């Protein structure tokens, strides 16, 4: 036996490392100085495609662990993008009764789906601005003791799946590590991946990745002004890096062009972070080992048209689309 | 722990269905019969297409048939395609994909993203003049290679040397292997190589009706006879209809929350049926199927949802 599971829960995590040799300022050291390399850590390979794998069954487990659901219970979550297919496998696979609020623009695709998973999906509307699905899913849950609402954007479990998963996997294929960059959405991956690295490394960067092109995971909620994420800790991240849609289509087609992996819509943010940490690092002629995080796959976003063509229609394509 | 994409390959993940098996459980109503998923969309491009592909390459090279500036040219519009333009990509070769006109444009552009060249073949000469525009176009010049997945031995061998000895391994009490019929390369490299090391296991083909299409899948009466195809290495073969493809591929999603593609609905259609058998003879059995790539690609088709009918 090397890779017998009785679940598909079991065959999470332990996703692989990959170092880019092509995609890297500088793979091997030399006359110009140390390597600036980049190694990508592959998110797509678990159950539902994406990272949010981990943080949804650490979510569901915590919350047994902590006599919240109990075996006949039904989770009800505000919802939208990966986080969705993951709790719907996960529940399922867990033997709970499952129901998303999601806001009105969802795609009926995607309503399908997640009900052939079998969640209950529940819209919620909203006329205003994204959505108000948070505050509908809370009403619900207050109906129902045997309710519980998980809640992603404030549940502990979602950065400790990363502080005891993404960030040890990390550290024991990446000794070496000078940097990780990651996308910033509920905060969870930055928060617990970056809080156990600086544990361990002395002066680890823990880069954040600010896509600004379409919908990242508050986009169903209506948030107070400049918000701060409940997940989120001021002292974690080094830095923060915003990226435009030409520049992450160009990098998610150079990826795919140059090291073979077709990876997700907010992959290129995170690409163009970790070249941009990069290129300083001979600049300043410092050797980088840029862990980096591949969140999921293209497949789920080439209907889009975000790979095809001009990068003007790839950019008019990325508006309104999710990234997480 | 990859210095290249390509180390990423293989090595995928066996995974028990526990709810969707006929008896996952022993019980004294007699023993189980167990249905294990085999998750070959785990690998580079999402599919079970990466195996032969980077073998099919790797054997041209030792054969001498590719140098440097070659390009590999193959008749391919489905994974084969894709699987050899991130293959040919990494090792440095070019990669010419020869497809008929009526192919989507949907495919073109996953291609070309992956590096790929697209020449188009006469419409309405189906795939057949497809490979012999491709066979006619690489005796152009040496330099062009056509590998032939039909009747090319590493296809089978990437199976024989990988997927064969993974399922030994995680599964050595295999009674029966289940798989999709299209080249026959899964079959039967996987087939030749657990009927050397387990004495009675059973081979199983799924295939689709005359007629009636099931994505990646051929049946050899409707179609030609792929040459790597040996008769003895099936111990069975189930044939499926569109109808019962589409709700075994909603019913994983259902009971197991795996997303796969169409060509798993008919090998889970095979399997179930094998199961069953076995449920009513009193017998055990242990089933390992092939998850051959994800059901991404298919959505669009309407064939997950609506009515079954409706699953064109």
């Amino acid at each position: 036996h090397m890779a017998r599971y009785d679940s598909l829960l079991q065959a999470l995590g332990n996703t692989p490392l990959v170092g880019l040799q092509r995609l890297s300022p500088r793979w091997d050291d030399g006359r110009d100085g140390p390597h600036v390399r980049l190694w990508a850590k592959l998110e797509d390979r678990n159950p539902t495609g994406s990272i949010k794998d981990r943080p949804a069954v650490r979510m569901i487990e915590q919350a047994e662990a902590d006599g919240l659901l109990r075996p006949g219970a039904t989770i009800l979550e505000p919802t939208s993008g990966n986080t969705g297919i993951s709790l719907a496998m996960a529940a399922r696979l867990k033997g709970y009764r499952l129901i998303c609020v999601m806001p009105e623009n969802t795609s009926v695709e995607r309503r399908q789906l997640l009900e052939l998973y079998g969640a209950q999906i529940i819209f919620s509307a909203a006329e205003g601005g994204s959505n108000t699905a948070v505050a509908t899913a809370k009403e619900l849950a207050a109906t129902n003791p045997s309710w519980v609402m998980l809640y992603q954007y404030g549940n502990p479990a979602n950065t400790d799946s990363h502080y005891c998963g993404t960030g040890p996997e990390l550290l024991a294929d990446l000794p070496e590590i000078t940097h990780f960059v990651a996308g910033l959405g509920t905060t969870g991956t930055l928060m617990g991946t970056g809080r156990f690295l600086r544990e361990h490394v002395a002066n680890v960067k823990i880069v954040a990745a600010e896509p600004r092109y379409g919908e990242g995971v508050y986009a169903l909620r209506n948030m107070d002004e400049g918000f701060v994420p409940e997940l989120y800790d001021p002292e974690i991240l080094t830095a923060r890096y915003s990226v435009g849609a030409v520049d992450a289509v160009r990098r998610t087609r150079e990826l795919v062009h140059t090291e073979g992996i077709f990876a997700g819509i907010s992959t290129g943010a995170v690409l163009h972070a970790a070249l941009g940490v990069g290129a300083g690092a001979l600049a300043a002629g410092e050797r980088a080992d840029i862990a980096l995080v591949v969140a999921d796959a293209g497949w789920k976003y080439l209907s889009t048209g975000a790979y095809a063509g001009s990068l003007d229609d790839a950019e008019t394509a990325l508006e309104g689309q999710l990234w997480a």
